[PDB]
């Protein structure tokens, strides 16, 4: 069982989400298996932002046991801009552990290097999730997001727990179901860094959602490209903390990485500048 | 200098919110003067709920100094379920004291009964209010709602402390410089209630935003409605309790009704059941 240890309070630059298997902390990025079915596909997806929040919540590459932390831009704890319809974030958004978005080659479908991240997941459930849950999700298909120049996958999936998991099977099933949902989600990553003075981003495939087993092909591919990086065999890790407490056969393995991480301190959320109420008519 | 006095947890169903005038609790309804600046047309806005929430919060016609109180359905609080695009409330709500939609008379503009309440205001300024703030506004339009047949304007308006205040005078500098708002504005009224059962909702003036001439017009004939019902001088006054503590040429003024509210009882939020996170697309 994956449960979750909070250090500090929330939006402040000292809080750390760690994710424990087993009442143990374990990495984030390394010792969560990527699938939880493989033949059925299902995967297990970590949770990093609540739909409808503003807080850039990340998994840390530089820390061991790959926490989960605020993102900062300039010494500043960093925060989403609320864009015209749109309140923060408008899916469940997280990452498939034991994925890599490749920086060291250019992908041949955006012709672009990776971002240096683990694939994104947009969860389209009706739960709202929180930050560090490990959940089971089926994908349904995939966006080719281009941001800021990069090769940004943005996986679309759903909680096999949604009462309309059932019900979804591949792409076209999310326009009959989420109406308007596909269009509002390439609007939201065209447009959500305009109000940080950042170019408008841009869509491979003109914006079309590839399906199912396009998105499976692509999550498989950067699932390799993590076994290279793990096994120590990337021309280029990018300072990335390898470390592991659960791939006893890898460089990095250490069993004593997990009794190093201090205790859970939560406190009660700090607050948020009134700033980020605004909305911006973009 | 209006404060609040808050009785209990917000989210449960002992949730008051009084107002206070220098310390003492006035009603919300009556007490508290239509016009902040009459010759500048600048109005007091009685705030029920904030932009981005669901919890029904209204101005309470039948309870003594008009508290705002959570409307119930079922025994049940009542909560506004988030139809896509939307999050909740896309607007800061609220009212206008000192006004009634009289619903013993037909309306000549919509042929329709009043709803009895206040005339509602949405404030588009980019702070989210809190409720029980009385906040200063100016007028720029007014749309024509018919809300399950009756007579329920919507007064479009902005805080005077806003940034963009100045700039903006009248209804066209609405969509000057928060295109579409309008015409989200007119959606959300027209469906936020479908998923309830309700049938949609209707505009007359084909759902056009008519000006801030027009919109002065209809608040004055509302004010002259409320000082016909407070003066004792309505057919009908539908059970609502007229105890002011600041009009004395009133028959119902009473100045010991503040004394008699209880003392302030401030505890933290209750949770909200995560059936309320669930995206409506209708
Ligand atoms: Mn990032
Ligand atoms: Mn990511
Ligand atoms: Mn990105
Ligand atoms: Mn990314
Ligand atoms: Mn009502
Ligand atoms: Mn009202
Ligand atoms: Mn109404
Ligand atoms: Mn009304």
């Amino acid at each position: 069982t994956y449960t979750t240890r909070q250090i500090g309070a929330k939006n402040t630059l000292e809080y750390k989400v760690y994710i424990e298997k087993d009442g143990k902390p374990v990495s984030a990025f390394h010792d969560i298996p990527l699938y939880a079915d493989k033949e059925n596909n299902i995967f297990n997806m970590v949770v990093e932002i609540p739909r409808w929040t503003n807080a850039k919540l990340e998994i840390t590459k530089e820390e061991t046991l790959n926490p989960i932390i605020q993102d900062t831009k300039k010494g500043k704890l960093r925060f989403v801009r609320n864009c015209f319809p749109h309140h923060g974030y408008i899916h469940n958004y997280g990452a498939f552990p034991q994925t890599w978005e490749d920086p060291n080659v250019s992908h041949p479908e955006t012709k672009a290097v990776g971002d240096n991240d683990p694939i994104d997941v947009l969860e389209i459930g009706e739960t709202i999730a929180y930050t560090g849950q490990v959940k089971q999700v089926k994908a349904l298909g995939i966006m080719a997001l281009l941001d800021e120049g990069e090769t940004d996958w943005k996986v679309i999936a759903i909680d096999i727990n949604d009462p309309l998991a059932p019900k979804l099977n591949d792409i076209e099933d999310v326009e009959k179901y989420f109406p308007g949902l596909l269009r509002a989600t390439n609007e939201w990553f065209r447009i959500y860094k305009i109000p940080d003075g950042k170019p408008e981003n841009q869509f491979a495939f003109s914006g079309e959602a590839k399906n199912k087993k396009y998105a499976l092909d692509i999550i498989k591919e950067t699932h390799d490209s993590w076994k290279q990086l793990i096994a120590g065999k990337s021309s280029d890790s990018k300072g990335i903390d390898l470390t592991n407490v659960t791939l006893p056969d890898t460089p990095t393995y250490s069993k004593a990485a997990s009794d190093a991480i201090p205790p859970a301190s939560l406190k009660a959320d700090a607050p948020i500048d009134k700033s980020i109420d605004k909305w911006f008519f973009i």
